[PDB]
């Protein structure tokens, strides 16, 4: 809504409903910068409260706190408690973005952490401050709902600063102090500023200026702790006795001074001796430990009354969005710059672990002993509920250490990969410094590239598909056809395979045949259960059914993988389906024939061809003479030995990361070449020379009584014995007598005469005069 | 005392817990019966509700082994078991039930009463609901491309929608329904607009029990086609192939039953609850390996007549024998389909189809007009009839037709008939049925006489 | 209790039989949907199966 | 047997049976729901103790 | 079998692939007798003879 310019400014505390509505000038103002200033400055004891001049339509307001301690605190003190308390709400708050408001944590994060006014009030017997959040925008229902959880934060914490935040003014027409203005006419104190924020509109929460770097999201209790024991915390902490005991009862709690005989030194500060005695209050459900007179003699102690710390510990775990649970039931962990799960070996307490230096040193050592990170990771997996999607951004490539951008080849590290919840990593570490074009490895690779297909003119077309399926790879979506490797023996194609092996890591996987022949719903088949989330599978060395005595590969398997999503589930486990963002390859030397063809097939086969022979020297000539090959190259017996140290896995990475730039057109896609294998040649021939029968041809029939053809209930009929006779000068049966029969019986509807006919006319009859 | 079982017994007074008669236990949280045995939800559950419950009670409920000893006691005090979804008339969505008698979705507590574990597996929004939208009219315009309005195409666009509306329907159904066409007739268009339609409730499957022996085997999908509301048969290999199996008339009936067994894979479970209105496309007739009069009794045929051609195959495809219609493809639509957006609307459709055909009940009729085979099965007995005590006083006068009396029966000698019934039917068509025919009526009393108790109509009509 | 034609049919003994072995103690059991044998090479119904 | 009233001429001729009766189209789901179950089990008592002396 | 990796598991280990650093050797009283012969084929067969 482009935000708002204009402060909407109230006098006197409690001004009335109807004063407001008049907007009375006596109390209603609405300034700008440079008007608030001068009026601030000409007026100096004038009370300054801002509100909200409307809650339908600017209801935007950035994301502010407040914080008021008893208490005053050293300079050291006072800087560690605030960067606890900036990361610990910074997080509470992205997690309730994300959970609840559909945002996204690090983005939050970044905005929330990227700059904020901090003010400081000229009192000094307490510690009291406004924090705003200058690039984190929401609507005031957000801090409606927002009050519950960071009242619990509040409630479940040790930091001063944290404990002691104003739960309140989150409510309806709330009103915030303005800066370096008295709350009450009789008393001076103000806030001041603080640096390096110097102006007057990085201190209200009104104010919108919205930029490149912003983010807007939007939608004595009996209860607490036996007395006995609180004491005996009290007590506790002090590893001293008391002389004042047994007097202190529930009721005289927050007036009688507490006197310790100083046998030991102070724990609090380690000081010998203090000059006055100690005492309680009851804030916020804590016991706060001071001491009377000097404020920085002894450092203020807090003691909860509720709560229980390893659940503290794993809420505060959990809100660091680290941990996440899947839409299959598995949990996902972030540790070193990666999204890593495993079954077998769950890693929560691995992430418990690691993630202890980004913790306050409160909750760090308590998460050293394996059984308390066990009952964290107890918490944690409780806490768990409900599912979020993942891998749903299909151009990175996610590498161990980050995630390449492929629309511009920008590298993100760190914070900056989380956002893109990928799951499946190449296994190995992104390299600047060798992912570059000049390189004599890129020129070597380049030269075996053009060696197993050439750039000749002939080879154009079926080099540049072979650049298309390698690069489809990468794509992190879903793709409508499958590749085959068609080729003669040493010839490349197992290179080719070992290079994409190098050059995409783990996120490739070899399985066998048992996908191209077996039932894919079956029982347990971890085969296909590998295939969750990949981009490069293989099966290798298809056997080949010229000889009758093998169930052929099954039509049902290859339209089934073209699915967006694959029904199958591992062993021991209860999810049916995982995503196909994979690349289905198959190498073979022969030509695949399948059991049931019919039109949708011509859909989903694309081959690639392989014409380059790599050859020992006394085979020269031998393999010359062969017409498998169109050129033949001298045979590098190293090479295979210098890939499997992958030497060349960054060039060809290089190499399909251009090639996808060039073809990525906006969106892309892959297409058949159903020419190339022969097995689907007999029905585009018969599709090309033959056709159905017809009623729309009935004024038609004098060409064809003509010829010879006879008429019959408005169908063309004709017996089988002349249809023999005619198709005998096209077809021979010799060739394809058991495919003839196939489609004759495909197509017989039998009836009419003596004998069976079918529904069938000849392209060449009719297009003859 | 005993805070831990109080809070126990209060969290099982909601009857937020179920134990099913599969020795198993049903949860209910994010609003949903999320079965799960694998992993069990109680402790989640448990920390779930935690705020419905005294502050004095709720601090006990943060330690993992507490939260284990009242998972512990709801366990012990479970005891009895409950029946799982029963009622017909609701449709379950990820977040709530849809009440199809007033079309009225709730979730919630409301939604707690039906329980239902199956589910289509993804959310319903009230705000697309709605009866105008884009979606809706080019929906609408496909529906009637498809299937015409026209007079002529009345019956089939009934059997229809009437077809299309009762796989909303929770109850089992008696009839098995045919999709006849020729070739790309919108088969795959009306299944694919179903699976965007209910989803996770839809089973797609090519021949497998439709074609094999359903008992003494593994088979695995009469165990996955439990609870499933529509399932499809596609791909039948042409029969008509002397080589390749045939249709079983019992797999048929098997198929027709409220219990269906089978033996899934490894486990020992031999029924399972049938509620799926199988439906079966096909392009080429289907042959059975035997027809009779039960069979003709579950059968139903829906016929696809207008068809799409592309602009360069328009006059390739503008003469066809059963073609009726011939309009355009587009090259879109099955992407466009697959981007969900005829969702809602066709689910809106299908409430409206069940609405109407309620009234209120929804049973399958057969249509056994449309199989040749069946005709001509039922035609041999339009043109027959039994004999009967009204037969038996005419003796003579009916002998001098060209019959003979056998035990004050009229009776035909076996050649005689076969000349009378060869000029009616076709030899090489009708010689396997004719000769099955006799072997499934044929009556013997000697080395000689062979006797049939039948007699033509149009002889007792003819004076 | 409802089971499948096998128990007429096939061998009883053989391997696993959860069809038989379902039979334990049920008051009533049904079977239904007799394989004609109309169809040639059909099954037949085992005596020694009726008499176990 | 149990017909629709329109086949109900076409199959009385078939002597396969010796009644023809009006189908019921609520018998499935009354059944279904448990209507006749004590009914049939008195039935049920009363033939055993006729049949069982 | 020549390929640098292999697939299989023991009995309680999730582990699945294994490499292959092994020379295959058969020792046999009869030659072979392969169901398919190609060139390809040809590359991966080496026979040593004993003669004493
Ligand atoms: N550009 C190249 N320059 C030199 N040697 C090469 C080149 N490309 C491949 N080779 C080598 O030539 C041989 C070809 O073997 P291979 O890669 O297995 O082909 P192949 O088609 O997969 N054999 P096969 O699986 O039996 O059909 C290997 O030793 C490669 O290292
Ligand atoms: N109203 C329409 N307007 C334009 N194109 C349409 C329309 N309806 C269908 N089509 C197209 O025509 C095709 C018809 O094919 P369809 O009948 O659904 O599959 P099919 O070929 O019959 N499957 P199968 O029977 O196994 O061969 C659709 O896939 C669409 O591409
Ligand atoms: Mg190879
Ligand atoms: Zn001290």
């Amino acid at each position: 809504i482009r935000g708002n310019d204009v402060i909407f400014v109230l006098k006197t505390i409690g001004v009335p409903s109807a004063c407001r509505q008049n907007e009375d000038p006596r109390f209603v103002e609405a300034f700008k910068c440079d008007e608030l200033e001068r009026y601030i400055d000409n007026n100096p004891e004038c009370t300054l409260f801002e509100s909200l001049r409307d809650e339908e339509a600017y209801s935007i307001v950035r994301i502010f706190m407040d914080v008021d301690l008893d208490a005053c605190l050293d300079e050291i003190d006072y800087l560690t408690a605030i960067q606890d308390f900036i990361i610990e709400v910074s997080n509470c708050v992205a997690r309730f973005a994300f959970t609840e408001c559909g945002a996204i944590h690090e983005n939050v994060i970044k905005s929330m952490r990227s700059n904020f006014s901090l003010t400081k009030s000229t009192n000094r017997d307490k510690t009291s401050f406004h924090i705003i959040f200058l690039d984190t925008y929401t609507t005031m229902d957000t801090l409606i709902a927002m009050k519950r959880t960071l009242l619990e934060l509040s409630r479940s914490s040790e930091n001063p600063l944290t404990r002691s935040i104003d739960t309140a003014v989150y409510r309806r027409k709330t009103t915030l102090r303005v800066v370096g203005t008295r709350k009450n006419p009789n008393c001076d104190t103000i806030h001041v500023m603080q640096p390096p924020h110097d102006n007057i509109e990085d201190y209200l929460f009104t104010y919108v200026d919205m930029n490149n770097n912003s983010y807007y999201f939007s939608l004595w209790e009996p209860g607490f702790i036996s007395f006995e024991d609180a004491i005996k915390r009290v007590s506790k902490i002090f590893i001293n006795s008391i002389i004042n005991f047994n007097d202190l009862d529930e009721n005289n709690f927050t007036t009688v001074p507490l006197v310790i005989d100083y046998v030991t030194p102070c724990a609090l500060c380690k000081k010998r001796s203090h000059k006055h005695p100690h005492q309680l209050s009851l804030e916020n459900g804590a016991i706060r430990i001071y001491k009377t007179g000097n404020p920085h003699s002894c450092k203020v102690k807090i003691v909860p009354l509720d709560g229980n710390k390893l659940f503290n510990i794993a809420q505060r775990i959990l809100d660091t969005n680290s941990v996440l649970l899947t839409e299959r039931g598995d949990h996902i962990v972030w540790i070193n710059n990666s999204w890593k799960f495993n079954s077998e070996e769950p890693l929560i307490t691995k992430l418990i672990l690691s993630i202890r230096h980004q913790l306050p040193k409160e909750y760090s050592s308590e998460l050293l002993c394996p059984r308390k990170r066990k009952t964290v990771e107890a918490n944690i997996r409780d806490m768990l509920v409900d599912s979020v999607e993942t891998d749903t951004y299909p151009d990175k490539l996610p590498f161990k250490n980050g995630v390449l951008d492929l629309v511009d080849g920008m590298f993100y590290s760190g914070d900056d990969a989380k956002k893109y919840t990928c799951t499946v990593s190449t296994g190995f570490k992104f390299d600047d410094t060798k992912f570059v074009e000049d390189s004599p490895e890129m020129e070597e690779l380049m030269n075996i590239i053009n060696d197993i297909q050439p750039l000749t003119d002939e080879n154009k077309k079926n080099r540049e598909l072979y650049e298309k399926t390698l690069s489809s790879c990468l794509c992190g979506a879903t793709k409508g056809c499958l590749t085959f490797f068609f080729g003669e023996t040493a010839t490349g194609k197992s290179t080719t395979k070992r290079l994409l092996k190098s050059a995409i890591g783990d996120l490739f996987v070899e399985t066998g045949q048992t996908i191209l022949t077996d039932v894919l719903d079956k029982g347990p088949n971890p085969f296909i259960a590998n295939m969750h989330l990949k981009r490069s599978v293989f099966c290798s060395e298809l056997p080949d059914f010229a000889c009758s005595g093998s169930k052929k590969i099954r039509s049902d398997n290859i339209k089934k993988l073209t699915e967006p999503c694959v029904i199958g589930r591992p062993c021991f486990s209860n999810k049916i389906n995982n995503r196909n963002h994979a690349t289905i390859i198959i190498d073979t030397n022969y030509k695949p024939v399948f059991d049931r063809i019919d039109n949708a097939l011509m859909r989903r086969i694309a081959v690639v061809r392989f014409r380059t022979h790599f050859s020992q020297p006394s085979g020269r000539e031998a393999a010359e003479n062969n017409d498998a090959y169109d050129k033949v190259k001298l045979l590098d017996e190293g090479l295979d030995g210098k890939i499997q140290n992958n030497r060349y896995r960054f060039a060809f990475l290089y190499l399909l990361v251009k090639w996808y730039k060039k073809y990525h057109i906006p969106i892309m896609k892959l297409y058949p070449t159903p020419e190339e294998i022969p097995d689907f040649a007999f029905y585009l021939k018969i599709g090309t020379l033959l056709v159905s029968s017809s009623v729309k041809h009935i004024p038609l029939m004098t060409d064809l009584s003509k010829k010879g053809y006879i008429l019959y209930d408005n169908v063309v009929t004709l017996p089988l014995t002349t249809f023999q006779q005619k198709i005998s000068k096209y077809f021979n049966s010799r060739l394809f007598g058991h495919d003839i029969e196939s489609f004759i019986n495909r197509h017989k509807k039998f009836a009419n005469v003596s004998d069976e006919y079918l529904q069938y006319i000849f392209i060449e009859d009719i297009s003859s005069p």
